[PDB]
C-alpha cells in the first residue's frame, strides 16, 4: 500500500513503498496494513492510544506488521536498519493507561507480535514453570492449563484483567495479586531480538542444550532450552535481563515465568475500613503483617469509587457533573456495605496454617474502629470480592473493565507513583493527589497495591476522551502530580507515552547521570535507531532531544 | 616506589612512576604499597591468589591501592583513564577458591575499597533494610546490630563464614542460608563509580531527595537518597543494576540490602540420610516442600567428607594417599553419628505454624529408611549443626574455615554448577563430578544448596597448594569437569579466575550471542578499558583475546 498519513522521520514516499512492498513479500499481504478508531479491549487496536489524552491522532502508526515467527522478525530488523525506520514492538496492546498500542513515534511500524507468535511452547509440572511467545494472553495461559488438567497443579497469576500478555505484561514489570504478583520478578530465560538482528537468549538460556538427533538442523529460535534455562535466570556473567523490562533494546520473542503449584488451600478476604482517614492505621499495621508474611499475596487497598465503579457508572449514583463530594462518599459506602478503604487478600496453604495467620490479620485490623470482615460467600452476587476471589488464584476475568465507564466515554490513564509501606507517607501522598484531582473537577480514584516495603500507588483517572476542556485538565493533571511528587520525594513507576519523557527528567541525580548512561548504552546496542525510540524517554542520537521531547 | 614486580600491558616504567606518584599524592603513600606471601583467611593478602592454582605469583598485582573516599575513586579512576591503566576492584578480597583479590590482568592496580570506605551508612528498622560501604563484612555488620540492641528487630544473612564483604558477596550473586539467602535480589538502591568517572545511583537512587537546608553544597557522594531509594529495586526504566553483578562495568561503591525482621520463633534442624544414593529420594522430597513454603530458607544438603573435614583433617582418618573408599566412608559416617549425606534446615515464625511444616517435613522423609531426626541441643558441642544453628540466624562464625585443612596445604577451588531439584539430575552431576574427581586422585566434597527451583552444587576441591603434580591434576580436574558438566546440559553459576575464559566460552548458544553482546557494552561505557578488563570473560577492544585468553 502507498500512502500513510504519517511517515517517520527522515523517511520518504518512495522509500516507504520498498519497505512496505519488501515487508509484504516476506509476511503476506493478509499481515501488513497500512494507514491512510478506537476499538474495544475484547479487540484492541494497533495504530494509536485508544484512551487519548493528546489527540486522538497524537501516536500514529504509519502501519502495523504482523512477523509469522522470529525468522520475519529478524527479517524486518534489516530492512529498519536498511531504510532506517522506527519499529514498535507490541505483544497484545491492551497497554491502555499507558498508551495502548500507540508507538511513542508517529509513522513507526507497529509490529504486532501477538497476531501469529502465539503459542504457549511449554508447561513443565516438576519445574513448576511455563515458556511463552508474546501473544500468549493470561486467559490463553489460562485455557492451555484446563485443556491439559493441569489446574490441579499449577497456578497462574493475574493482573486485574484476563487480557494481557504475559510476557507484554512481564517486562513492563506489571503486578498481580497471588505470592506471584512481582510479575518480572517471576521470569527466568528469556528470547530477544537485538537492535542489530541477531537472536539472544539470557541467563541460563545462554548455556546451549546438548546436541542429539531429534533436534540436529534447527534453526536457533527453534531449538529446545537447557533444563536450567527456566529455573534460574542468573546464568554465569553480567546479568543483562533488566536491560530489556521498560527499555528499548531489544524485541522479547519468548519468556519463560515461573507458575505456582497448587498451594493446598486457599481463602481470600475482604477487610472494610469506616473512614477516610482510616487509611493511616490501616497501612501502619499492614507494615509488619507483609514484612513477616502473614500476608502472603499482593494484597491491595482500595478507595471507595473504585469497587463502586465496577458496580455501575457515575450517572448511577448521581447526576452531579462534579467531584463526588466527601459526604456522598459516606453514603456510597453504606449503601453497598463496603467502608471508605476496603482491604482485599487471600490466605494460601493447609486449613491448620491458615487458621493462625488469618487470626493474626484479624487481630491486628480489630484496632480499627468499626472494621467488619467478609468471606466470598458473605457477599452480593455482583460482589467485587466475588471478582477477586478469583484474581488471587489466577482465574482470568474482566469485571473491572466497568470502572472505565465511571464517564460517558471512559478513558483510565495511569498516574503510579510508589509509596512507603507507612501511614503518614501514603497520606501526606493521597493528599497531595486529592487536592490535585479536586482542583481538576476529578473524582479520585485509586488502589494501593501492596510490596514488600514498597506500595504502588495507582490513581485511576477516568476522563472523558471527547471532551477537550477536561482532556487539557487531564494533561495539567498528570503533569501537576508529577512534580509535587518529585518535591516530596516519589517517584512513578510505569507511564503513559506523554508523561515518559518528564518521568524520566524526574530521574535526574547528579545531573540526569541514570539517563546519560542509558543512552550510551542505547547507542551503542541499536547504531540506527530503529527500536521504538523514546521509550521511557530514552533517545538514540540521531533523534534530536529539542524535536522530540515532550 | 620505584620498580615493580610486573607491569600492566603496554605501560613504561616511567609512566607506572608519574602514575603512582600521583596516586600517593591523592591518597597519601600509607594507602599505596608497590609489589617488589600468601597469608590466611584473616589477614587476607590483597596481592595474589592464596589458593593458587597456577604458579602463585602468576595473577599479581603491581601495586595496591585504598581509595579513602568516594572522590579518590573518581581521581584514580580519571588517572587510569589517563594512563590507560586497569585495575581490580575488590572489597574486601575473600573471594578465596574464586582468585581471592587478585586481578584476572597480572600488572593491574588492586582497588582496596574496603581500607577506608568503612561506614554501615544505615540501618532502617520500618523500612527493614541497610545500606553498606565495600569495607562492612557480615561480622561488621553483626556488631553493629548488638551495639545498637538491633538483633532484637532485624536479622542478617550470612554465607558460611564472617569475613566476607556484605556488598562485595552481594555483587557476586553469592548464596546465605535464611529466607534473604539470594543475596543480589535483597539489594535495591546501588552507587556506582562508572568507567568514565560518573556518579551513578541506581532504581530509586536516581529520584533526588527534595532539596532541604541541612543537605546543601554536599559532594553528590555524600548525600541522601531519597525515601523509597532502598525499599523498591526497580525505579523507572530499563532495570540496569543486573549489569554491575559479575560484570567489569563500574565500581560499587554504596549497596542497599533488605534485612528480615526477626520471625518471632526460631529452629535449625539435622536430618541424616544413610545411604550414598539417598541423596535421589532426598532431592525428590525437597521438590514439592521448597517450591510449597515448608521449607523457606536455602537449606544445604552436605557430604559426609564436608563435616568431616570440619572436624579432623584426612591425616586422622586415614593414612592414604589415594582417595577414600566407599566403605571408609560409611565408617567415617558410623563414626560422627552422621550420614553419607546431611540435610541442614530451619524453620521461621510462631510457634503454631512451625509445629505444623516441621510435621509433615519429618513425615515426608520418613520415606527413607534408617532416618534421624536432630534439634542443636541432641548433637555434639563441636557437630556442625551447632555452627549452622547460628548460621542460618544471622550469626556468623568462622569454625567452616577447617575443612580448608583436609590436606596439608591447604587450599579451596569452587566448581559451581547447578542442577535440576530433581534426585536424577543431581545423582547424575555427581556421578559425573565423582568420575573424573577419582581419576585426579581426589576426594569429592561438596553441598547442595537449595535453590527454589534450582540448586547451586558447590564441588569442593581441596588440594596441596605447594605439590606441583596435584596442581596440575587439579587445573586438569577443572577444566575436564566444566566440559562434561556443558556437555550435560549444566553451567556453573560463579568462577575462578583462570577458568573465567573457559565457562563463558561454555554459554555460546548462537555463536556466542551472550558475550557478544555482553562486549558491545562493556566497549560502549569503557572506552579505553580499565575496570576489571578480563572478568568474566569479557574482554575490552584494545585486550587481545589470543594474547589474553586461558
Ligand atoms: C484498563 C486497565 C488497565 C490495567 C488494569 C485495570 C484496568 C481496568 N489493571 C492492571 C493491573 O492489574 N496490573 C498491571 O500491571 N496493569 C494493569 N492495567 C494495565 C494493562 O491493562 C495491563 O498491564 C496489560 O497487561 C498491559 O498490556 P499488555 O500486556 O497487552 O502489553 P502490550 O500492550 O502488548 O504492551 C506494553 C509494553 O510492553 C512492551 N513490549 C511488549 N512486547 C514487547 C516485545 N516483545 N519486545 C519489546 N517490548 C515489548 C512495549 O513497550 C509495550 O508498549
Ligand atoms: C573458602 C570458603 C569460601 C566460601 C565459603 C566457604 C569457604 C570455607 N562459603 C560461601 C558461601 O556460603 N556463600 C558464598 O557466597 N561464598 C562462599 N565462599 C566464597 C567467598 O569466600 C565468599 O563468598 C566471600 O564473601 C567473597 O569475598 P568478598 O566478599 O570479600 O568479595 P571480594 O573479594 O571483595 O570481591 C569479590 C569479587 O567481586 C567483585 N567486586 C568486589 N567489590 C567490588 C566493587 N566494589 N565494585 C565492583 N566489583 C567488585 C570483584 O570482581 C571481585 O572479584
Ligand atoms: C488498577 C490496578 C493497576 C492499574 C495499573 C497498573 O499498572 C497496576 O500495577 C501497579 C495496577
Ligand atoms: C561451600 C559453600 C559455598 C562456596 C562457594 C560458593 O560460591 C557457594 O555458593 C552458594 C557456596
Amino acid at each position: 500500500e502507498f500512502r500513510p498519513l504519517t511517515l517517520p522521520p527522515k523517511l520518504s514516499l518512495s522509500d516507504f513503498n520498498e519497505f512496505i512492498q519488501d515487508i509484504i513479500r516476506i509476511v503476506g499481504s493478509e499481515n501488513v496494513e497500512v494507514i491512510s478508531v478506537d476499538g474495544s479491549y475484547m479487540k484492541p487496536t494497533h495504530t494509536h492510544d485508544p484512551h487519548h489524552v493528546m489527540d486522538q491522532d497524537y501516536f500514529l502508526a504509519s502501519a502495523i506488521v504482523a512477523p509469522r515467527n522470529v525468522a520475519d522478525v529478524q527479517s524486518i530488523v534489516g530492512l529498519a536498519n536498511k531504510f532506517s525506520f522506527p519499529l514498535w514492538p507490541i505483544s497484545i496492546g491492551r497497554n491502555s493507561g499507558y498508551g495502548g498500542a500507540a508507538p511513542r513515534v508517529s509513522g513507526s511500524v507497529v509490529l504486532d507480535m501477538g497476531k501469529n507468535m502465539n503459542r504457549v511452547l511449554e508447561v513443565n509440572v516438576e519445574g513448576a514453570y511455563c515458556v511463552v511467545e508474546p501473544g500468549v494472553t493470561y486467559h490463553d495461559l489460562h485455557n492451555y492449563l484446563e485443556a491439559n488438567n493441569l489446574r490441579d497443579k499449577l497456578w497462574l497469576d493475574v493482573p486485574d484483567l484476563g487480557g494481557g500478555s504475559v510476557l507484554g505484561n512481564a517486562v513492563e514489570r506489571g503486578v498481580g495479586y497471588t505470592p506471584y504478583g512481582d510479575h518480572w520478578m517471576m521470569h527466568s530465560g528469556m528470547e530477544v531480538v537485538l537492535a542489530n538482528g541477531e537472536l539472544l537468549r539470557t541467563g541460563m538460556g545462554a548455556l546451549p542444550d546438548p546436541k542429539r538427533p531429534e533436534t540436529m538442523g534447527l534453526k536457533p529460535e527453534d531449538q529446545p532450552w537447557s533444563k536450567i534455562a527456566h529455573l534460574f535466570p542468573y546464568g554465569f556473567g553480567p546479568y543483562i535481563d533488566g536491560l530489556f523490562s521498560q527499555s528499548n533494546m531489544g524485541i522479547v520473542t519468548k519468556i519463560g515465568i515461573w507458575l505456582m503449584p497448587n498451594p493446598r488451600g486457599y481463602q481470600s478476604y475482604l477487610i472494610t475500613l469506616p473512614k477516610d482517614g482510616d487509611l493511616k492505621q490501616a497501612v501502619d499495621i499492614i507494615r509488619p503483617l507483609r514484612l513477616g508474611m502473614a500476608l502472603q499475596n499482593v494484597p491491595t487497598i482500595r478507595h471507595i469509587l473504585l469497587d463502586a465503579a465496577v458496580l455501575g457508572d457515575k450517572r448511577s449514583y448521581s447526576s452531579r457533573t462534579e467531584p463526588l463530594s466527601d459526604e456522598e462518599l459516606d453514603k456510597i459506602a453504606k449503601q453497598l456495605n463496603l467502608g471508605r478503604w476496603n482491604f482485599y487478600g487471600a490466605l494460601y496453604g493447609p486449613e491448620p496454617i491458615r487458621r493462625v495467620l488469618w487470626e493474626t490479620i484479624k487481630d491486628a485490623f480489630s484496632a480499627i474502629p468499626g472494621v467488619k470482615f467478609y468471606f466470598p460467600e458473605d457477599t452480593p452476587e455482583n460482589s467485587v470480592l466475588r471478582v477477586r476471589d478469583k484474581t488471587m488464584q489466577g482465574i482470568p476475568t474482566y469485571d473491572e473493565l466497568k470502572w472505565i465507564d465511571w464517564l460517558p466515554n471512559g478513558a483510565h490513564l495511569f498516574f503510579s507513583p510508589i509509596a512507603k509501606v507507612s501511614g503518614e507517607d501514603a497520606m501526606m501522598q493521597y493528599a497531595v493527589t486529592k487536592k490535585r484531582c479536586q482542583e481538576a473537577g476529578l473524582d479520585y480514584i485509586g488502589t494501593f497495591t501492596v510490596g514488600m516495603r514498597e506500595m504502588h500507588h495507582i490513581v485511576c483517572i477516568v476522563f472523558n476522551k471527547k471532551d477537550l476542556i477536561q482532556k487539557r485538565k487531564v494533561q495539567w493533571l498528570m503533569r501537576t502530580l508529577i512534580d509535587d511528587c518529585a518535591a516530596n520525594g516519589w517517584g512513578e513507576y510505569r507511564t503513559h507515552l506523554a508523561f515518559m519523557d518528564q518521568i524520566m527528567e524526574t530521574y535526574n541525580w547528579n545531573n540526569s547521570s541514570f539517563l546519560r548512561f542509558n543512552e550510551v548504552l542505547k547507542n551503542a546496542v541499536d547504531p540506527n535507531g530503529i527500536i521504538a525510540p523514546g521509550k521511557s524517554g530514552v533517545w538514540p542520537s540521531q533523534y534530536s532531544h529539542v524535536t522530540w521531547k515532550l
